[PDB]
């Protein structure tokens, strides 16, 4: 393949569309083997190609063709030879005062960057050396760095704040000029120091030299300092926050050490056994989407000491009042009464039983739905199988959520019209509970259903906005749940807002259909409907303060459900597609069902379509109340019209005309002239909702609860008592944040038990609450955001708002402790249909921990958020300074554990204490107290970008430095902080060459970079491994199965081909190991084969 020029087809420096270059000789032919052009050694390939990183012998002379293309001398050494003495006349006062934990800022011993330390003699304003004091602390960047690209990196960025030197240094720089460079700045740093009268300006500047980044070759921001920061710490990005690390033990390590099969991850309700196990049957789906690291620092709940700690954190919720409030003789009105198990499919399924135990031990919740009813928990279980584990294994102890009937509401009516499911999909299969025909009781499956939930169905549509608005910044939906900026959530709630006011067909961002969706949930059989404050009132703005458009209707529905809505069910599609569902009223099952005395003046019915020109054209839509309504005359509780929806709150609200009369058959019947395609802001079809005409102000449809003993395995059944039970969700995330000086009525706390009543008015049983956890405020997440701290990210799990040291009230998000207490006694105060009051439910949230305030030491491996190895080499059982570690006193270390020597005791809770769990096989365990969280109680967490190397180590001898135990697993500390000979380079021997690192050790057993980026190894007798005549290149250095190339300087060659003195080539990675049964792209898209011997193809 010769090589022309365009004015002219000469050949004689030519190249090729891949990039590859040949060089032809005069005359055309294409050049093989080593050539000389220029008085530089360039290799050609076999196919002609000039090639670079490739070593071999050739015509008797081992040459390495750099990244060039051009030769250099295997042989001859490329290190600098000669050892530097890191003793100076300073040195002997830098010196640390003590070689112990008192002269150095520490973690576990271990140090790290941000190590301050104690020296003998400080350099009193630069010119002076003084005893140093107990308070005269230095960084230790200071007088000491790990390698001397950090001490050059140092250096100028140092002197690019006026201290130092005006010139550049590199680890190119000679070790002794960077050693007396240092000792300028330190003069300025010194003088800088006695001008301010402080070191927080010099503590700033070293915390923002370590994070600091760097316009590079390519002219690109880098990290200065990769090892420091969060880009060393790749790995999979299958998690919330980007990453993830598991606590692993480890010698070097031994208080972060978990004991012996603990940190079981994933042991989620399916997998709660150690594998899967579909609980679905034939229609139904027994998938599981679970995973054990969701968010935060993971509490290990397959710890027994920890499922103690779950358990005694549940029961001081539960007597919250008791507790907190001693001296107050109403205490006992001020405890929560149920709990709300969150992330369920995020934490070790053997809680779901723990809590389960404790109801029956404490409340007897076991013996009828008397007591079963008067605590109703939920679970937070997204995964399909989750249902059918809940009943099966779990009882049914808690109730699950049926996900079938959010998702269909959701398809059928929210969507806009191009993405829409047709109403008929309310009667398909794959529904939980089957309305058709519901005509029993204790039947269906117990369950509580909803449309909307604080993070559900709004914090993604929030998210979406801000990506939409911002793509570049926040390119994804979760990523965008990162954000942390005010300024980016006003941006777009704004639009968020305006979007909920316009007509249905405009609507870009929010749902459609809302009422009508209400409408179906509210009114249908066999579930606990819960209500999304979010839909009454706006998601952000003040607490209750502003309602939205769907207020009017949602409401009337609401009183509406506690007047007329019991009974059997049926629901139906005509072909039309238009849905009506009825309720028969109560005593009556079936249409053909007589009824009792309650039936005439009950059971509601309701039509609903989602199609915005919907023509009837003399089709008819018909509403088969019973035989048992058959003559009666209804009328309207909501009506559509281009206006909007109406609604009508009693009989004679009504004007006479809109009246409408069953026939004998029970059924009424609707017009063209009636029922039409609408397109308002809260409807796209048709809405109506009919109620008997004559019902009494006395009239209620709910059901008292069984007194009688149950022998069932459920503590729920799916009855008319349970159907009676409301909840409502009593919370937004973005609810704006009373401000630091908020008037006392802002807090949501005191707005809550103003408005008691209403609630009550509203059918509501269950208050589900937010979580009332003082929250974190370092925006890691959205939760933890300072405008949005809901309470979902916290540090201190038993701290709801208590005063401050000062005595100086200081409250979370919704209010002080004594304004949670006065909310729960308002709710407490307000009584339901049944006398019993309006029960009041606690966020459980024993999945994780946020933003802990002390540093730990530990093992860590890089994973994605199920917890597998993300195979990163460098982060396999490295030594990470984790914030991981409460403070000891917090409310965790008075009040942990603080009830398990009391609740063993009591003989009711027996059966609790003896009982053997699933995933752990062995019992909960009450005899230890957590009053400190330690790394050993946890899983993993998310990753911290404090960096690989922030824990600070020795290259050479490869250790890291400890400054609390002498063993010799650590490495002590550097030579010269200790005041004693220190050398630092190559130093060539009879024998063989050594190397010194920047601290004064030898290099044993360990690969070493040079400043100028050749790697080398040292074996165990602490000398350079280099391969000779008698002993070729590919070489075992480690005992590793691993081959390596190394030269006869002693390089150890990477991203490179090598050559057998035999002819055969071998491609060694990144790590400088030897490939083997792979295909290599070359940057010239060149493609190579690698056997499984390691020799290439052909
Ligand atoms: O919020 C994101 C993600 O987490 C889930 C897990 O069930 O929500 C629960 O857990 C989070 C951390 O505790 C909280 O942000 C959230 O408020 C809580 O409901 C999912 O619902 C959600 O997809
Ligand atoms: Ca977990």
């Amino acid at each position: 393949a010769k090589g022309f020029d365009e004015q002219g087809n000469q050949i004689k420096i030519a190249t090729d569309l891949s990039g590859n270059v040949y060089y032809f000789d005069a005359s055309g032919k294409m050049l093989t083997g080593v050539q000389n052009i220029d008085g530089k050694k360039y290799y050609f390939d076999e196919q002609g190609h000039r090639r670079r990183n490739y070593a071999g012998v050739f015509n008797n002379e081992f040459i390495y063709f750099g990244l060039d293309g051009v030769g250099q001398s295997a042989i001859e050494y490329q290190f600098e030879k000669g050892l530097t003495s890191q003793n100076s006349v300073a040195t002997s006062h830098n010196a640390a005062k003590s070689y112990d934990t008192k002269s150095f800022t520490n973690v576990d011993g271990f140090l790290t960057a941000n190590s301050w330390y104690r020296p003998t003699d400080i350099l009193r304003n630069g010119t002076k050396w003084e005893p140093s004091t107990e308070t005269d602390f230095r960084p230790l960047l200071m007088t000491w760095w790990p390698d001397k690209e950090v001490q050059a990196n140092y250096l100028n960025y140092m002197s690019a704040l006026g201290l130092g030197d005006q010139k550049i240094y590199t680890g190119a720089s000679s070790q002794l000029d960077l050693n007396n460079a240092a000792l300028i700045v330190q003069e300025a740093i010194e003088k800088k120091i006695s001008l301010e009268k402080s070191t927080k300006w010099l503590d700033d500047s070293i915390k923002s030299f370590i994070k600091s980044k760097r316009k590079d070759i390519q002219g690109n921001l880098v990290d200065t300092n990769p090892g420091w920061t969060i880009d060393s710490e790749t790995g999979s990005t299958n998690h919330l926050q980007n990453g993830a690390f598991i606590f692993t033990n480890s010698p070097l390590v031994p208080e972060a050490n978990a004991a012996e099969g603990n940190r079981l991850i994933n042991r989620t309700p399916s997998q709660q056994t150690g594998n899967h196990i579909s609980y679905a049957s034939q229609p139904y789906s027994g998938d599981d989407w679970g995973y054990e690291l969701l968010l935060g620092n993971d509490v290990d709940n397959s710890n027994p000491i920890v499922q103690a700690e779950q358990l005694n954190w549940i029961h001081y919720l539960m007597n919250f009042g008791t507790i907190t409030a001693p001296q107050d003789p109403d205490a006992h009105l001020a405890n929560f009464d149920s709990i709300r198990i969150d992330a369920v499919d995020n934490v070790d399924a053997d809680l779901l039983q723990i809590a389960g135990d404790y109801f029956k031990a404490a409340y007897q919740v076991g013996e009828n739905d008397k007591n079963a009813n008067q605590h109703i928990h939920i679970l937070q279980d997204w995964s399909p199988n989750d249902v059918w584990y809940n009943q099966q294994v779990n009882g049914n102890s808690q109730l699950t959520m049926d996900a079938t009937m959010q998702n269909q509401l959701l398809a059928s009516l929210t969507r806009p019209i191009t993405s829409r499911d047709s109403m008929k999909s309310f009667t398909k299969d794959a529904l939980l509970v089957h309305r058709t025909a519901d005509n029993s009781y204790n039947q269906a499956v117990p369950n509580y259903s909803f449309i909307r939930a604080h993070d559900s169905e709004v914090q993604t549509i929030i998210a979406k906005i801000i990506s939409d608005k911002h793509p570049d910044l926040y390119p994804t939906v979760d990523k965008a749940l990162l954000a942390k900026d005010s300024a980016l959530y006003d941006e777009a709630f704004t639009e968020y807002n305006a979007d909920m006011q316009k007509i249905s067909s405009q609507k870009q961002y929010t749902h459609n259909n809302m009422p009508s969706a209400y409408a179906i949930l509210l009114t249908n059989k066999d579930t606990v409907p819960r209500v999304y404050y979010g839909d009454l009132f706006t998601d952000n703005g003040e607490y209750m303060a502003n309602k939205t458009p769907y207020y009017d209707a949602i409401t009337s529905l609401l009183t509406a459900r506690t007047k007329f809505v019991s009974g059997g069910q049926s629901l139906s599609v005509d072909k039309n597609d238009v849905l009506t569902s009825v309720r028969y009223g109560k005593g009556a099952l079936s249409a053909t069902d007589n009824g009792s005395s309650d039936t005439r003046n009950q059971g509601i019915g309701v039509i609903v379509s989602n199609n915005p020109n919907l023509d009837l054209n003399n089709d008819k839509v018909t509403l088969s109340m019973g035989i048992s309504h058959a003559h009666q005359a209804y009328r309207p509780l909501l009506l559509t019209n281009s206006q909007g929806i109406v609604a009508y709150a009693t009989d004679s609200e009504v004007p006479q005309n809109l009246y409408k009369t069953t026939n004998d058959k029970g059924e009424l019947t609707f017009d063209a002239s009636e029922i039409k395609g609408y397109d308002t802001v809260q409807t796209s079809g048709y809405l109506a909702v009919w109620v008997p005409v004559g019902a009494s102000d006395e009239q209620d449809a709910r059901t008292i609860a069984s007194t009688e003993k149950n022998n069932g395995n459920s503590v729920y059944h799916s009855n008319a008592a349970l159907d009676s039970q409301l909840i409502y969700e009593g919370f937004s995330n973005f609810q704006t944040v009373p401000s630091k000086n908020a008037s006392a009525d802002e807090y949501a706390n005191v707005i809550i038990a103003k408005h008691a009543a209403d609630f009550n008015k509203w059918g509501v049983t269950s208050f589900q609450m937010a979580p009332q956890y003082r929250s974190s405020t370092d925006g890691s997440f959205l939760d933890a955001v300072d405008t949005v701290q809901n309470g979902y990210a916290f540090t201190d799990r038993y701290d709801l708002g208590f005063n401050a040291a000062d005595g100086s009230k200081n409250p979370t998000k919704y209010g002080t402790d004594e304004d949670l207490r006065n909310a729960i006694k308002s709710l407490h105060a307000q009584k339901t249909y049944d006398g019993s009051s309006i029960q009041v439910m606690a966020d459980f949230v024993p999945d994780q921990l946020y933003n802990m305030p002390l540093e730990q030491a530990v093992s860590v491996i890089r994973t994605d958020k199920y917890g597998v190895n993300s195979e990163n080499p460098d982060i396999q059982n490295i030594i990470y300074a984790a914030n991981i570690k409460s403070s000891g006193t917090d409310y965790q270390s008075i009040y942990g554990g603080k009830y398990l020597a009391e609740l063993q005791k009591n003989p009711l809770f027996k059966s609790l204490f003896d009982r053997i769990q699933i995933s752990t096989k062995k019992t909960i365990d009450p005899n230890t107290r957590i009053t400190q969280w330690s790394a050993k109680y946890f899983n993993g967490s998310n990753i911290q970008g404090k960096g690989i190397n922030y824990v600070l180590k020795d290259w050479a001898s490869n250790k890291y430095f400890n400054v609390s135990s002498n063993d010799d697993m650590y490495s002590r500390l550097p030579k010269q902080l200790m005041n004693q000979e220190s050398n630092t380079g190559f130093i060539v021997d009879d024998i063989g060459v050594k190397y010194y690192s920047i601290s004064g050790y030898q290099a044993k057993n360990t690969f070493v970079e040079d400043g100028n980026g050749e790697w080398y190894y040292f074996d165990n007798d602490g000398y350079m491994v280099k391969s000779t005549e008698e002993s070729g290149p590919l070489r075992t250095v480690n005992a590793s199965s691993k081959k390596y190339y190394i030269l006869p300087n002693g390089v150890e060659i990477r991203n490179s081909f090598g050559q057998d003195i035999q002819g055969n080539t071998y491609y060694f990675d990144a790590r400088g190991e030897m490939v083997t049964s792979q295909y290599i792209s070359d940057d010239t898209q060149n493609i190579y084969y690698f056997n499984n011997d390691g020799t290439m193809a052909k």
